[PDB]
C-alpha cells in the first residue's frame, strides 16, 4: 500500500512505500492521535529475528544480498546467538548502524547530514575512567575548534541489564542548576535534579549561573564516577547583539556543542545504553528554548526591560519582540566566533531537500511534524506547509528511563 | 483505557476518559502517525439518532425519563416511516454548541457555550439563503463587538437538493491571475475567483476585493449577489511606530465566517451552516499575509524596514512578521474590532482544557493547529500535550461544490 503527502504551499505530493518496513507502534490507535504525546533482559527467541532483518538491510544496502558473505554472516550470527546468546556486531554494520538510527530519527531536522557521522567504537571500554577519556576525545575531536563535526561514541552494549554502560548527564555539557532556599533557581533549571545529584556524589559546585557540569559515568553496571571535563575542551560563546551594546551585559553565554547523551541504540536487536551523538545547535534552540522558555532561563522579561518594550499588555507583542532579537543575537554570536550554528530557515528548507530525497530513493522519511517545525516563526518555514507521516524504523535511538530511578546501588 | 495529558511548562497532568466515547476514525494506526495531514440509510440513521438524543437528555439531567423515551420513539418512528428526521429547536442548538466543542482544531472553544443559532430550515431559495446571510453577516458583526453565530440550512435529503454556500468563506478577497504570471489580490481563491466571474460577476479586478457569495439551494445552479458594503466590517492596517506601513495600501475584514463546512448532528447532514466568531491576528498577520502562497508580503515589508535581506541568518523575515501582526493587532484594536492576540488566545485555550477535563473528562484537541504559527513555544499551548479524537456532532470537510454539483 501506498499512502501520499502534500506540501500546501508548492503542491508537491510524495509517495511512501517505506512505512511498509515498519514495525515498532506509535501510541496512536484509530481513535486516538497522541502525534503530540512526548513519550508516548532480551530472549534469543526473539533475538535472531531482529539480527536476521538488519543483516537482511544491511546486506541490501552493500549490494550483497543472498550472497556467500550475507548467509556466513547469518548463519555465524545464528550460532553466537545459541552459543553465547547475544552477538558482535562487526565494526561495518555497527556504522551502518547508527548512521541509519539518526537517519531515522523522525524528530530530527538535521537529517540531511545522515551520512557523515565520526563512529567512535568504546566498545572495548570496561571502566568510568575509560569512559571519561572516551569522551573528552569526542568532545575535542566534534569540536574541531569551532568547526563541529558530527560524531557519535558507542560503549559496551546490554548483556544481562545488570551490567549497563551508561552516561547519566543527559547531554556531555550542560549548564548547572542550583533550586534556591527562596524558591528561585540559579542557573539552568531543567538540569536541578541532576545537578543535585552530582552534588550528592562529591561535586563541588562553583554554584553560579553558567557551570559545566561534570560528567557521571557508570560503566559496566557499576556505581557511576564523577569527571571534569577540562574546560580547554568545552569551547562557549558570549552572547551578544549586532546593535544592542547593552546585551552582553545581560551576562550570557551558551556551550557550542550539543551531544546527547541518555538515549538508546537499538542496532539488530543489541542495546546500546550509551552511545552519547552530537552535531550542532539550529539557533532556535538556545535563543527559542534555552533562554526563553518560562521554565529554562526566562530572559524574555529582562531583555525585554532593557529594549523597554510596552509590557503592559501582551498585545503588544512585546515577547515576541524580544524573543527576535534574542535568537538574532545567538546566531551572530556563534558566526563571529565561528563556531558552526544553522538558522531556522536555512536548516527547515534543507531538511524539505533532504526529505523529498529520501522520498525518490528510499520510499519515504518517517517525520514528526510536531518535532520538526521550529519553535518560533512556524509558518514562515516550509516545514509548516509539509505533511509528514511519522512511524518507527530500526536501527534507531530510544529513550529510556533516567538511570538513578533504575540503577542497584552497590556503595 | 485513561490516558494521561501532561503539561512540561507546568506539570499539571490531566486524565482523559472523553476518548472513550469516540465514535469516527482518525487516519492513524499503530503504525503510522498522520497527525499532520490536513484531510486525513434508515439502518445507518437510528443508532446515529439514538445516540445524539441519549447525550441530549443526559444533558439536561432526564436520561431515561419518560420525555427521553418518547422522544426516542418518536424519532424511530420518523424513520421508518420516512427515512430521515427533524430535530427539535432545542436538540438544533445543543447540536450546533457541541460540534463547535469538539472541533479540536479550534483555539477558541472557551466560547463554546455563547453560540447565537439561526435556524434557517424554513428557507427554500438562493434570495432567501442571501437575506439570511446578511442577518448572519450584521448581527455577528455587531458594528465591530463581534458576536459568535451560525446559520443552518435544510439538512440534506437525497444529496440531489443540497444548500451549499460555496464561498469558502461569508467574506473574502478575490483573486485573478496576470498576464504577468503574477497574482493579484488573493492566490487563495483565484480559482472561485474565476467561478464567479464565469458566473457574470463584474471583478473591479483589484487587491481587495470583497468576492460575491454564490449560494445554492435545493440542489439548484447557484447564483451572485453582492453583500451590501456597509454590511462588511473593514480595518486599514496601520503600525503605531511605522509611518510608512499604511501606504503599503493593506486592509482586512472584521468578521471570519467559515462558509464550507459540513455540520453533522444526530446523523444528520446539514451541508450549509456558515459559522462565524472572531480572528486570532495570527490568522491574518501571519498566514494570510505571509504565507508564501498567499499576499506574500514580507519581502516588501522588510525592504521598508531597511532590513539585511541578504541572509537568512538575520532573521529578517522572522523581524518583519512580528511587526506586521503588530500593527494587525492595532488596528483592529484602534477601530473597536474584536480581535485577539494568540498569546491571550492560547492562553485561554489552556484555561478551558482545564475545564473541560474536570468537567467533561477531556477535551479533543489538535496540537498541530492549535499551536499559532508564530512564537509557538512561547505560547502555552506548545508544552502541552493534547490528544486528538473525533466525537460527534461535529463540523467536517466537504469537496467543493463545483467538483460535485450537475449543472
Ligand atoms: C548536524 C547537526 C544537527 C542538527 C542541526 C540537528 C537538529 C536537531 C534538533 C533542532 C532537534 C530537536 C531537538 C530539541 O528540540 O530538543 C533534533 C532532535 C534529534 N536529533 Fe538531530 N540534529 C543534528 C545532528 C544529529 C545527530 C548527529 C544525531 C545522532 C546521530 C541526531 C539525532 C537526533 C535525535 C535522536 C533527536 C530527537 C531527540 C529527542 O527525541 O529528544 N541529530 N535534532
Ligand atoms: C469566537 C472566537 C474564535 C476564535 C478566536 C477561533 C479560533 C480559531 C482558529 C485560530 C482556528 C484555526 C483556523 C485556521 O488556522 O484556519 C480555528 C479553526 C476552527 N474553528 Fe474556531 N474560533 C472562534 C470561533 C469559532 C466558532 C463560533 C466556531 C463554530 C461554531 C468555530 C469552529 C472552528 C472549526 C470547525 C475550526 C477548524 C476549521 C478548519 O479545519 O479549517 N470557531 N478557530
Ligand atoms: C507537548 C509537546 O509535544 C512538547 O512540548 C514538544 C512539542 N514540540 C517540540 N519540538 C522540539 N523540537 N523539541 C521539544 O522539546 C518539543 N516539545
Ligand atoms: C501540513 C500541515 O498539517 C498544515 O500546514 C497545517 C499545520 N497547522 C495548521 N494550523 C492551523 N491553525 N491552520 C492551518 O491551516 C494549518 N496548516
Ligand atoms: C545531537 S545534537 C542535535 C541538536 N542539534 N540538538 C540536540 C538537542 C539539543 C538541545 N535542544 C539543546 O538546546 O541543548
Ligand atoms: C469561524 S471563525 C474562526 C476563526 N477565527 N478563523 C477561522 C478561519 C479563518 C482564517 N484563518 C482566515 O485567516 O481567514
Ligand atoms: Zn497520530
Amino acid at each position: 500500500r501506498f499512502l501520499k503527502v502534500k506540501n500546501w504551499e508548492t503542491d508537491v505530493v510524495l509517495t511512501d512505500t517505506l512505512h511498509l518496513k515498519s514495525t515498532l507502534e506509535t501510541g496512536c490507535t484509530e481513535h486516538i492521535c497522541m502525534g503530540s504525546i512526548m513519550l508516548p533482559v532480551r530472549t534469543k527467541d526473539q533475538l535472531f529475528p531482529l539480527a536476521k532483518e538488519f543483516l537482511d538491510q544491511y546486506y541490501s544496502s552493500i549490494k550483497r544480498f543472498g550472497s556467500k558473505a550475507h548467509m556466513d554472516r547469518l548463519e555465524e550470527v545464528n550460532k553466537e546467538i545459541e552459543s553465547t546468546s547475544t552477538y558482535q556486531l562487526k565494526d561495518t554494520e555497527l556504522i551502518y548502524g547508527a548512521k541509519h538510527a539518526w537517519r531515522n530519527a523522525s524528530r530530527c531536522v538535521g537529517r540531511i547530514q545522515w551520512s557523515k557521522l565520526q563512529v567512535f567504537d568504546a566498545r572495548d571500554c570496561t571502566t568510568a575512567h575509560g569512559m571519561f577519556n572516551y569522551i573528552c576525545n569526542h568532545v575535542k575531536y566534534a569540536t574541531n575548534k569551532g568547526n563541529l563535526r558530527s560524531a557519535i561514541t558507542i560503549f559496551p552494549q546490554r548483556t544481562d541489564g545488570k551490567h549497563d554502560f551508561r552516561v547519566w548527564n543527559s547531554q556531555l555539557i550542560r549548564y548547572a542548576g542550583y533550586k534556591q532556599p527562596d524558591g528561585s533557581t540559579l542557573g539552568d533549571p531543567a538540569n536541578v535534579q541532576f545537578t543535585e545529584i552530582c552534588i550528592q556524589q562529591g561535586w563541588k559546585a562553583p554554584r553560579g549561573r553558567f557551570d559545566v557540569l561534570p560528567l557521571l559515568l557508570q560503566a559496566n553496571g557499576n556505581d557511576p564516577e564523577l569527571f571534569q571535563i577540562p574546560p580547554e575542551l568545552v569551547l562557549e560563546v558570549p552572547i551578544r547583539h549586532p546593535k544592542f551594546d547593552w546585551f552582553k551585559d545581560l551576562g550570557l553565554k551558551w556551550y557550542g556543542l550539543p551531544a546527547v547523551s541518555n538515549m538508546l541504540l537499538e542496532i539488530g536487536g543489541l542495546e546500546f545504553s550509551a552511545c552519547p551523538f552530537s552535531g550542532w545547535y539550529m539557533g532556535t534552540e538556545i535563543g527559542v528554548r534555552d533562554y526563553c522558555d518560562n521554565s529554562r532561563y526566562n530572559i524574555l522579561e529582562e531583555v525585554a526591560k532593557k529594549m523597554d518594550l510596552d509590557m503592559r499588555k501582551t498585545s503588544s507583542l512585546w515577547k515576541d519582540q524580544a524573543l527576535v532579537e534574542i535568537n538574532i543575537a545567538v546566531l551572530y554570536s556563534f558566526q563571529s566566533d565561528k563556531v558552526t550554528i544553522v538558522d531556522h530557515h536555512s536548516a527547515t528548507e534543507s531538511f524539505i531537500k533532504h526529505m523529498e530525497n529520501e522520498y525518490r530513493c528510499r520510499g519515504g522519511c518517517p517525520a514528526d511534524w510536531v518535532w520538526i517545525v521550529p519553535p518560533m516563526s512556524g509558518s514562515i518555514t516550509p516545514v509548516f506547509h509539509q505533511e509528514m507521516l511519522n512511524y518507527r524504523l530500526t536501527p534507531s535511538f530510544e529513550y529510556q528511563p533516567d538511570p538513578w530511578n533504575t540503577h542497584v546501588w552497590k556503595g
